[PDB]
């Protein structure tokens, strides 16, 4: 029933574009939208990968690697998986491995990948691969494990339990002034529900 | 550490903004970023999103989501009930209305979330998350009534939420609908708890 029209661009940056989006509403009437999106976007199946990375080591509880990083456009702090764009070419489990291990020092193995997901859709059209990994916290690869954030990146490592994630999150939050993600709050909850 | 130096819009629109900031990284280093937000903002948030639990006696506890074209998305998609929090609105009064607006049900706060960021590196964007049960066995929830605004034109549906990450997956490999990121990581969770 409701479908795009036409998309007119409004301002392009290097990053990131607003757009004009005129579609088809399903009673037959014209209307209009205001669309973010990215200049990178290119054959990739999404925009980027959140990685959600469980580390398991014998006669530990799983923990659940995040990072906090500065975020210009929250002007702040943010406690998140870690997550980056896919590379041209790049598959959506090499780009979630790889930022892993460049973000917190870990090499994981892959567990899953999501389809394509969206991140605000009333907003962008940003999509991610959300890509499940488990680390071995035995092996010696993952024994000190050394960030090697890219130029620019400047990432700390934080890890929690599992089975306690959301209280380890709520105390964070209580102690620091920082934002936990959407995506992070979501999954500790759904891990309180179930 | 890391904060602000200033901010140049880009681009105003009636709903979003593209802005240029500029940081200070941790070396020293100022450096800058295209940062989109929502020009609506009053509020805890901008927006609050509902994880409804629908609870029936006999029934498989179901999870409660709605599927809208998504104009930047350029398609379907399913997403928890959602909306902008009125300009004095309480969050958790932003999501009973929202929850019965987009679903018609009629529900029962259990938990609220803070403020949660939406998309850090690319947006401002923040939503309280809120959790709700529905009384399914109640007269109101019976035949329950959406009660949609202007161009809000809403589907629902039920998934049994001890199932919900196969169902997902189901609906997007035959619809080609796409999924929320918060929806699939809370989906996730589910089957990652324990
Ligand atoms: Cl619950
Ligand atoms: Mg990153
Ligand atoms: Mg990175
Ligand atoms: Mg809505
Ligand atoms: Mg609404």
């Amino acid at each position: 029933k409701q479908y795009i029209i036409s998309e007119e661009l409004i301002s392009e940056g290097k990053w990131v574009k607003l757009e004009k989006t005129t579609y088809m509403d399903p009673t037959g009437k014209t209307r209009t939208w205001e669309s973010v999106k990215r200049t990178t976007r290119k054959e990739q199946t999404a925009d980027g990968v959140a990685v959600i990375p469980v580390l398991q080591r014998t006669l530990h509880y799983e923990c659940i690697v995040l990072v906090k990083q500065f975020r210009p456009p929250m002007g702040g702090y943010c406690i998140e998986f870690p997550a980056g764009l896919i590379d041209d070419g790049e598959t959506p489990e090499a780009a979630a491995l790889r930022e892993l291990e460049e973000e917190t020092g870990y090499k994981g193995d892959i567990a899953e990948c999501s389809p394509a997901v969206c991140m605000d859709p009333g907003l962008s059209n940003c999509t991610i691969h959300i890509v499940t990994v488990t680390i071995n916290g035995d092996d010696a690869e993952n024994a000190r494990p050394k960030p090697k954030p890219g130029d620019g990146e400047f990432v700390e490592v934080i890890s929690l339990p599992k089975n306690d994630l959301l209280q380890r999150l709520d105390a964070l939050v209580a102690e620091e002034h920082l934002t936990v993600d959407a995506r992070v709050y979501s999954y500790a909850l759904a891990l309180k529900h179930a």
